[PDB]
């Protein structure tokens, strides 16, 4: 019986699991969790160039890096900018189903970082449950600050 969970777990130490990240499209460096990741892995950001509206899954050796286009969006409208970081979406949950693995750790985006400087709690909690819906694992939404995880255990707690 599935379920899901919300913890707070570094993704630098590398879940065998799953490993999913928020790259910017170009490959320039000033991007999400995903920065982190590559100065451990200098080969994870080797041509992570994906195009928006669409997921990149490469294998770093160990463990499969699943590189997702959503709030890196900013050369896009908020109207096809919804639509792509939606399929963006649709293909992390496709990824993350046909690798199989029991459990995945996905970091929650969507939050501003390249867009237009704006996160959206509810937005990110929607999207994440339309990706989760998509997804029969034991997944985790992994959480940075303490308060922003309080209020999604309060989303959990408001959603059972």
């Amino acid at each position: 019986a599935p379920s899901y969970r919300v913890k707070r777990m570094d993704i630098a130490k590398n879940d065998e699991e799953c490993v999913v990240n928020a790259a910017n499209p170009r490959g320039l460096p000033g991007d999400g969790v995903c920065k982190a990741v590559y100065k451990k892995w200098p080969e994870s950001f080797k041509n992570s160039a994906t195009p928006v509206g669409t997921a990149k899954t490469v294998m770093c050796g160990t463990y499969p890096v699943i590189h997702a286009v959503g709030p890196n969006f900013s050369n896009y409208s908020e109207s096809e900018g919804d639509r792509e970081l939606a399929a963006a979406y649709r293909e992390v949950a496709k990824e993350v189903t046909r690798l199989g693995v029991n459990s995945v750790a996905i970091p929650l985006l969507s939050t501003g970082v390249y867009s237009g400087g704006k996160d959206r709690l509810t937005q990110s909690l929607n999207h994440l449950f339309t990706a989760m819906d998509s997804t029969d694992a034991d997944v985790v939404i992994y959480c940075r600050d303490k308060e922003w995880e309080k209020k999604i255990s309060e989303a959990i707690q408001m959603r059972t």
